[PDB]
DNA sequence: TTTTTTTTTTTTT
């Protein structure tokens, strides 16, 4: 006798909440229906608290009793001794939402035990029904399941959105061309225009061939969040210790020669600058910084908690690298533990809701081909990289393959995949004398 | 006890029809397979039949039982008193077609059974699992029902029905007056001539060097085909932006100035033709525009199919172009890339019964020639794009190379490929400030 | 251990060569003289295999013979599918046996057509366009009730085929009608084999290698198509030869019949031998090599023994 | 979600897990004998302290084992063996330092440091000269710690 | 279950 499926726990917590807190009744009332309760006796109580809400009379032990007399229903559920139990037995309202959450799972989890148990009569008794009739009926049954996936748009805008755009900016090149910046800044126009700054949420992987300036990318974006909001940021930095990365941001932050800072030749001037940059940074104090090797996803989540729960949130945060994280749990296949520390990354982002720049690198195979501009497969383990990742931004440098290029100074972010944006090419100006990188002003060259 | 569905008769009619008859074994084998049969000794006794035929041995009785006792499998079976029990009591093959199939829709519907009883089980203890991990097994497991019968193959087919067809659709053809012109109309009288119009399953090749135009003439016979159909077309511009594309078709359509829109440079002349034609098209609303690059022929081949479910069918598609699509899987070999991609087009314009125009680039080693005519051979990764294409159209425009050019103002379309007509040139008349191709109606040229 | 190994010797390779394995030379010489005796006994004019329907070609290939592969390749415009289906209908008129066609390349309404155009002497454009005349329509009547008649062709327009399907398929004709007189495919590089899909070059060479062995097996001929390399077009002489062939390296090998279509008129517009394409036998494991030429009919999409003057061949 | 009583019963209950766990008696036992969560900090170093001296029991087990019956293996195996086992435990609580722990003391330690080595007046090097005036030019001499890997194809040099 | 190595055969430039 496998019993459906249900939770007496979640119904009765559910229950309670609502005679206790009367306000989060929309919350639940959103997330489950009277029909999700698994026994029959909530189902006639939650359809009896829905009334009085709609006649909106307050829901508590009282009323509740009255209404249920009334309508000589209150024998059927156990009167004022079950239903303070009920009110009696609930921990707290507060996590009401939760209780809703579970029931709706379990309301699911029978309906589609239900579908089962439907298509499976079907199929003990086709009634001269086809294959093809009771493969449909199935299909039909189950397509009810999976109305809360839908699939959205998937790039096909008409001529009539088309010529609106067209309209729009035909008419707006006289005016002036916003971008529109709603996420964290990047600190550059034109990735701020393609991007819309950083998504929280959303899971960003900047690539590169080691040398590009992949950590070099990562700490100019880090700064300019810094310096254009005051929410910290986080900045995990397994591959290198504090003092090279704050060495780096005070020679960029600077513009001063980022080798006369490591060997100590710096000027009055010079010097300055640096006492300014520093009483900058000390000014803000919305950067941390962890040179932890080896770490694990589960403790740079609890990390970042203890971060956010001091500062209330965090504005960014950086990870270098995820082929150097660790899960000795999955030690044992390489492209399974990267997978994981991918989706968990993923589900921190996503639960702290801010960006989270995580760092990757790239097989050999892409210098095998005759173009190295960089593609998404081009991921080390891309298997698992490339679905969890939300953007991904690959670096490039023509310069770097060819001493006798024309782009000399010039980086190519491109933006491979992006769920919310287009994909494409940005250039930006590198300064390597500073570690630096800057928006694009040279002659802008025809995305074909 | 509710035992599967099953049909024991329809088992022991097949098996003894095939110990009367070698011949019908193709037949029943298209039909059923080893496990389809419901008890394991039926099972057993096909696997070792067509054990018996790929060795080309005949079958029957006895070399059934042989073959059974070499593997210790006959008194498991039933011994020889259960074979010679089988071969006797089927009367004739005659009717083994019709329990083949009854045995084969026994076994899938005990498939369905199964399958729902596995979601059914799962739903029942998760262990842990979300709910749309459960949700997908039930859609893979149906679909794995839904994919499995599939005799998804015409077959052989004899020449007469093949005739018939041809015939029907020869004399519907003569029925409606369409001036010679089969396929969707371009717009142009001799390329029509030439071609009758782009035919249905076709896919089209349209090459030009740089700067020739190459995206000018696709898209002013897109135009052409779309105001003369009432199917819609779809324009998938992988190489310029579709603002861009929509102004060079607003100039083509309204003859203006392509400098003046790009310019915003438009008076109130030039603004009415631009209104009506925006007029014209939010009428018409049968154009639909893709921009996304990098496209797999996956992602194509969809977004056609949803245009043409949405809609009941596609008149014409466009490609601009098909050195852009990218395929991750054959990324290292650009060669088999666009092998790949090149058969997958054909294979979307020939599911959807569409023309579909997809553009390609030239090589440089053509300008090094006397005759700077294009051939198929001085396509950029030529190997695939020529033996796939079906009707290949080269844009040349001596004026480019030659301002002492005696055809000024005129471009020449010439047919490198034509399966199912004759070869070519045909003059039209190019107005680059307009981005248009028009019929030339200048002193014809008489083909050597 | 030499007592155990005589022993076992006994049996093993004993049993082997009676059923199977190495033939000793008097069985072979057996059915040699069994086959020329054949010959003697039955009058012919020359063309043992399936009668091409062409004279040069015909008197230098003897007609198509059983059990050899074909291999029929051009430039794509060539008329590859043109030649191949004009032997195909040559073949099926001067035979009672059956006929298969894969056309991988083109739908089953595409080949019909052609087929109609060649054997009617009707335009490829009216028939297309639906422009016929009533004397058309008779041809075309005519023909299909010859066809109608015959009953002896099959298509199948399948993609994606794989050898072991296009094996089946062939062998289920072959038991349907006790045989199978020619097998057609177009074309080669179509076919597919997901096992070696990662090389092309080993899909390729399996595709070719298992096709041999169905012709082999069927005691049939198999002209399947194929496509050339663009490096012939480099050369100072386009006429295509061996090494041309589009993963090339298995094909030839495996080839029995090489014909190669060249056309001087698709290459120069200026060309004297207008109308006139080169069938090029550059493979033949039982005759000799050389050029043969052929009336081509673009208009009707059909090949035509050559009546101009005979050019000696240097 | 909310770690509770209802919604960690359930959970395991989910896994079938609720009753191997002694059932939502001994949990509802677990949450009354707790008064607060005061000096959680304290009970989880105390389990961690038992856990850890378990581990180093057991190492000390396996390595008096291994010794007993070496299965064939020499001492240095043995001793090597040891090394790693007794070595793993040691990193293994690398756990309380190296944490993002408030800035300003790591930002303020690191501008000191920049301003040590500025006061500092090297030759140009500041690690250990290569001997090669370019060579010390560009990488300021082989510095500590950093990883450096010379390569070439053999017979090079 | 993956990264390497490096044969071999092809295509393409
Ligand atoms: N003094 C300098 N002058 C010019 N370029 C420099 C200087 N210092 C560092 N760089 C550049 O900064 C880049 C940083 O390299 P690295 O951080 O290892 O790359 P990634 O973080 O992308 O793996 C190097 O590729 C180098 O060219
Ligand atoms: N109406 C016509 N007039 C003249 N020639 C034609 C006509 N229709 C087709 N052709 C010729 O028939 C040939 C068939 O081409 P195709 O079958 O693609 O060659 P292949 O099969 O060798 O690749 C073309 O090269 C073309 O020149
Ligand atoms: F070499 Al790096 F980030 F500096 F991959
Ligand atoms: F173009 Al083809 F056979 F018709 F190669
Ligand atoms: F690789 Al060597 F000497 F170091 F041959
Ligand atoms: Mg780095
Ligand atoms: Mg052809």
């Amino acid at each position: 006798l496998k019993v459906p499926p249900h939770s007496i726990e979640a119904e009765q917590s559910v229950l309670g909440g609502l005679m206790l807190d009367n306000e989060r009744w929309d919350d639940v009332a959103e997330r489950v229906v009277a029909d999700d309760f698994y026994t029959r006796p909530h189902r006639h109580i939650f359809t009896e608290m829905a009334r009085l809400q709609e006649s909106g009379s307050p829901i508590d032990l009282i009323t509740l009793a009255e209404s249920l007399e009334r309508q000589g229903q209150l024998d059927s559920v156990g009167g004022c001794a079950y239903l303070a139990e009920l009110s009696k037995n609930t921990p707290s309202a507060a996590n009401i939402s939760a209780y809703a959450d579970i029931v709706r799972e379990r309301a699911v989890v029978r309906e589609m035990i239900s579908v089962a148990n439907e298509i499976a009569e079907a199929g003990f008794d086709p009634q001269g029904r086809t294959s093809e009739d009771l493969l449909d009926l199935a299909e039909s049954r189950v397509f009810k399941i999976a109305e809360s996936r839908a699939n959205k748009d998937e790039g096909p805008k008409n001529i009539a959105d088309v010529l609106d755009a067209t309209v729009a900016r035909i008419e707006q090149l006289f005016q002036q061309p916003h971008d529109g910046v709603t996420g964290v800044n990047t600190g550059y126009d034109d990735l701020n225009k393609k991007t819309a700054g950083l998504q929280p949420s959303d899971l960003i992987i900047v690539a590169a061939r080691p040398s590009m300036g992949k950590t070099t990318f990562a700490m100019n974006l880090v700064e300019n969040a810094a310096m254009l909001q005051d929410k910290p940021v986080l900045i995990f930095s397994l591959e290198m210790p504090s003092e090279q990365i704050m060495m780096r941001s005070l020679a960029s932050l600077s513009r001063v020669d980022q080798t006369k800072i490591r060997t100590g030749q710096l000027d009055d001037e010079d010097w300055a600058r640096i006492s300014g940059t520093m009483g900058i940074l000390l000014e803000k104090r919305n950067i941390y910084i962890d040179d932890s090797s080896g770490l694990t996803p589960t403790e740079v989540r609890s990390r970042a908690r203890r971060i956010a729960r001091e500062h209330g949130g965090i504005g960014l945060i950086m990870i270098d690298y995820l082929q150097l994280m660790r899960v000795p749990a999955l030690s044992d296949n390489r492209t399974l533990e990267i997978a994981e520390i991918s989706r968990s990354l993923k589900a921190l982002a996503k639960e702290l809701n801010v960006p989270v720049v995580a760092l990757s690198q790239l097989n050999r195979s892409l210098e095998q081909r005759a173009d190295k501009r960089p593609v998404n497969s081009d991921l080390r383990e891309s298997g698992s990289i490339e679905q969890d990742a939300d953007l991904i931004m690959f670096i490039y440098r023509d310069e770097v393959y060819h001493e006798n290029s024309d782009l000399k100074g010039i980086a190519e972010i491109i933006i491979g995949k992006q769920r919310n944006g287009p994909i494409g090419t940005v250039r930006l100006t590198f300064n390597g004398q500073w570690s630096r990188f800057d928006n694009y002003a040279g002659p802008q060259y025809d995305d074909e």
